C-alpha cells in the first residue's frame, strides 16, 4: 500500500528525527506518519502537490483513536517534485517543530500529549533514502 | 531480541542496506535481522562480546520458518564498547556481503534465496543511529 514502516521507534522528547527521501518526478503527495501506532498519530504530515483539492499545499493532522482531528495547512512548500528533500522533526510537551529545507520550520501542537514516539510510517509518491536519529 | 522494527523494506538485489549506530558500555552483544520477516530470516547478524559461551565473535546464521540454520563464525571483530560502527549489507540471489569498517567484508549465502527483503529487526546492547537505503 505505502512505504517504510517502523515502529519500536524510541523517540523522547528533545531528539530530532532526520528522514530524507527523493520525491517522484510526478508526485502527487507524500506522507509521514509518526505515533505511538498507526491509529494514534501524533503527526499526519502530509505535502499536495496537487491532491484532495489542495495544489502545493501542506496539509497537517492527527488521529486518535481512529479519529481524524481538525487539519492544519501550510503555505510554504519547499519541495520540487523529482528531488531529494529531507525533513527534520522533534517534539515536547507542548508541541512538535517540522524544519523543512530552505530555512522554513513550522509547529504543530502535540494534542496526543505523547512522551515518546515509537511508530513512523512513510507514503505516496516518495522514496526513503535516510531515516537518522539524533 | 527485537528493538527497531521496520517492515515493507522492499530492498532489491543491487540495493544495499546501511546502519550506524554506537555499541553499549559493557555491551554483551547486539544483533541484525535481515529477513522476509520474524521467522523467515535470509541473515541473522550477531556480534557477542560476552554471551553464549563466545568472546568477542561474530555469529551469522539464517532462519527458515523459525528453525535456525548451520552457524557460520568470523574471525575479525571490528567492535569496542562504546564506539559508533557502521556496517554495510548487499544482497542477490547467491549471497549477502556484509562490508565492514576498513575494507573488511565478509559473505554469507542467502539459503532462502529471497530476491527481497522486507523485514528488518535489531536488538541487543545497539543504539541505532542511522538506516539508509543505497
Ligand atoms: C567428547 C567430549 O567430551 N567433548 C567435549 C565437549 O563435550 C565440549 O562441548 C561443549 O561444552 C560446552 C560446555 O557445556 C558444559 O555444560 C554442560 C551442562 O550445562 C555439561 O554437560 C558439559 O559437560 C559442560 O560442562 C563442563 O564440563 C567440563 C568438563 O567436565 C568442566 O570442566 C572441568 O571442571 C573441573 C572442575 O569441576 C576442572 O576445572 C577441569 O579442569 C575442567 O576441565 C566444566 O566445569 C563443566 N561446566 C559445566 C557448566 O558443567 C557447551 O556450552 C558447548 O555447547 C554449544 O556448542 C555445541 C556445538 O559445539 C552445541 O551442540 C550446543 O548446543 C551449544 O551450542 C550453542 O547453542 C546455542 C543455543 O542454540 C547457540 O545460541 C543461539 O544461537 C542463535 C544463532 O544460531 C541465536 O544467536 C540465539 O540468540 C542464541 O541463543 C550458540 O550459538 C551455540 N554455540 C555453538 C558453538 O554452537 C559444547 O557442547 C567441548 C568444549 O567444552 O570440549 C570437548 O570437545
Ligand atoms: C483556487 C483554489 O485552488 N481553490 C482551492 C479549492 O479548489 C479547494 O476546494 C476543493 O474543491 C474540490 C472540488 O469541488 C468541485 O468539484 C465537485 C465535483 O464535481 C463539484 O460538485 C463542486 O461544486 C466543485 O465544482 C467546482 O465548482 C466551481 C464553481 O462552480 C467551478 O469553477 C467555476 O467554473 C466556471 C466554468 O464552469 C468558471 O470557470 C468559474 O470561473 C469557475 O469558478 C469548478 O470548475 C467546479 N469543478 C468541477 C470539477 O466541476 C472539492 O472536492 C474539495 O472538497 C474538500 O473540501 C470540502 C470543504 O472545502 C469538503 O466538504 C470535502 O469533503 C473535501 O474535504 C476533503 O476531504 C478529504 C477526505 O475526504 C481530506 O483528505 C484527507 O485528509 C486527511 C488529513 O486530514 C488525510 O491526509 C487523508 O489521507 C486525506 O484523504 C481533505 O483534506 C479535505 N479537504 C479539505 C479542504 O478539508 C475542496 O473543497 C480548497 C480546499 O482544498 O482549497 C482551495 O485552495
Amino acid at each position: 500500500a505505502c512505504g517504510l514502516v517502523a515502529s519500536n521507534l524510541n523517540l523522547k522528547p528533545g531528539e530530532c528525527l532526520r528522514v530524507r527521501g527523493e520525491v517522484a518526478a510526478d508526485a502527487k503527495s507524500f506522507l509521514l506518519n509518526l505515533g505511538k501506532d498507526d491509529n494514534n498519530l501524533c503527526l499526519h504530515f502530509n505535502p499536495r502537490f496537487n491532491a484532495h483539492g489542495d495544489v502545493n499545499t501542506i496539509v497537517c493532522n492527527s488521529k486518535d483513536a481512529g479519529a481524524w482531528g481538525a487539519e492544519q495547512r501550510e503555505s510554504a512548500f519547499p519541495f520540487q517534485p523529482g528531488s531529494v528533500v529531507e525533513v527534520c522533526i522533534s517534539f515536547n510537551q507542548t508541541d512538535l517543530t517540522i524544519k523543512l529545507p530552505d530555512g522554513y520550520e513550522f509547529k504543530f501542537p502535540n494534542r496526543l500529549n505523547l512522551e515518546a514516539i515509537n511508530y513512523l510510517s512513510a507514503g505516496g509518491d516518495f522514496k526513503i533514502k535516510c531515516v537518522a536519529f539524533e
